[PDB]
């Protein structure tokens, strides 16, 4: 059986799998009070993606369509295409066009264009919101509001590359984005399908471990937390190595490649997400140079070392 | 000796070294006419990242610090931190910051930016002239031309995210950006210095390979191409797996997983770059799941198949 491995990367080095930026830093805190369901960055260790999980770190939280304009807003209805331009097939057993959001609220960005018979293009500010009525990417249409009354055109290819997150200054501070909130993705049209599992240690004295990133704010007071499961290389990595899991649970080790030392131990299920033993919120105190090594599968009665 | 790999990845799969996009298409054609010099996406075989080049492609034409408006105007200057806000170092044997853009052109996308205090945060459309007098990211400085005139604030974190590229002026139709023209890193009066080499075919009837991408435009007409020489997974992958590389060339098989068929080959160098048998200008029509497949090391004697 081929050897299992994670990349041999720092965590500044690796991106966050459920928005196009950088890990910053390693969190642990209890999750008990939501429901920890994320579908993007939802990959199995012998590299089954699951959700709504694609391979490439730029095109999360991408659009790809032609766009049509509501009369009388700033607002435009957004059909989507494949990520490659494709048509979108509403029938794939999955929850949503690949990398679509996986949280409630507005995602901020620019929408782009380029008319196709002279390659005359445009762009605008626009923002999505993910927990609209008209979100329904799973069906092939999302609504974008805009900076623009009538620039875009009808039959040309539009994408929106996302920035950040908004937030009303008016509300309670920090209240949107719900990071833990899925949309649904057929909007009040049906429930959502081919969801990855929602996640929950059970395992005495456990919490999960979290990849945790600041999505860039673009107006308000947004909750710029954004915590993923898997590093957008780990799911790169287990999709290209697709090592055969002996057990449901592997063995990770924290290490300091100059000094050889162990940080700490954690554990990384097949079905992909990494729990330690600690209780309460903790940013975890790494070295710079410090990164994962597998070593080895363990059975359903493991204790890890205490963080 | 580690064996050497590519990864198995279509091109569709990956990702521009030189902007953060998805790769679409390969293009051969002479280059006998330009400076074939990027500075991203450049990587030895055996794991050795050149000129500007890191790992993730969401940092590739991002850049973070804080802003200072010019007053009269509507520009403002970023002061680079480096991209976890530790102070930009500009006494590293590198071109300029990792990841700064390696083609002259006007990209345009967002600045960010929230105030540590209280969380508030805004964002603003913003173009980088990366020909222009201050673009001088080497000695850690660039102008950002905005919609504002007041709204950023001075001594908070400031991020850009790029989004595409613009065109205007009475100058012929996608005569911006120009792709093979590097910036001058330290200014119009400036000099370049540490640069990844210049690359060339040096064999009878070999071009380059270019791993290709359509830029999103944001105004105007243009010049969307963008060339790399190595898809960012490329570089992921040998940075990785450092294995030694046995000669100066690998051979490359292109392969069709539907018959196991070879389609082309190639040479990849192993200063990192590839080659093919082939004259003049041709867009490759390859099968969508098609992929690269390392077959052995060759001398420097060794005639390629016709492409």
């Amino acid at each position: 059986s081929k050897p299992f491995t994670v990349p041999i990367l720092t965590v500044e080095e690796m991106t966050n799998s459920r928005f196009p930026i950088p890990l910053e830093k390693l969190f642990t805190g209890p999750s008990g009070a939501f429901v920890v369901q994320p579908q993007n960055g939802r990959c199995t260790t012998d590299g089954v993606l699951l959700g709504t999980t694609q391979l490439s770190p730029v095109n999360i939280c991408t659009f790809r369509g032609d766009v049509t304009h509501i009369a009388g807003t700033h607002n435009y209805t957004m059909n989507l295409a494949s990520q490659n331009w494709n048509n979108y097939d509403p029938t794939e057993e999955i929850p949503a066009p690949l990398g679509t959001p996986d949280f409630v609220g507005r995602i901020q960005g620019m929408l782009t264009q380029t008319t196709r018979g002279d390659g005359s293009t445009r762009g605008h500010k626009a923002t999505v919101s993910t927990g609209d009525v008209h979100f329904t990417p799973k069906l092939g249409s999302i609504q974008f509001n805009t900076d623009t009354n009538n620039d875009f055109e009808t039959g040309q290819n539009t994408k929106f590359t996302p920035v950040g997150v908004v937030q009303d200054g008016n509300g309670a501070h920090q209240n949107e984005p719900q990071q833990w909130v899925l949309p649904s993705y057929s909007g009040r049209t049906g429930h959502n399908v081919h969801l990855a599992p929602a996640v929950a240690p059970t395992f005495p004295g456990e919490q999960l471990l979290f990849f945790r990133s600041t999505m860039p704010g673009c107006s308000g007071y947004p909750n710029m937390n954004l915590d993923c499961l898997l590093p957008q290389e780990w799911v790169q990595h287990f999709y290209q190595e697709a090592a055969p899991a002996q057990s449901d649970v592997a063995l990770l080790r924290f290490v300091n490649p100059d000094t050889g030392r162990v940080l700490f131990e954690c554990k990384l299920h097949k079905s992909g997400y990494v729990t330690v033993a600690h209780t309460g919120q903790h940013d975890l105190v790494i070295p710079p140079n410090g990164y994962f090594r597998f070593d080895s599968w363990v059975n359903q009665f493991y204790t890890l070392a205490p963080m």
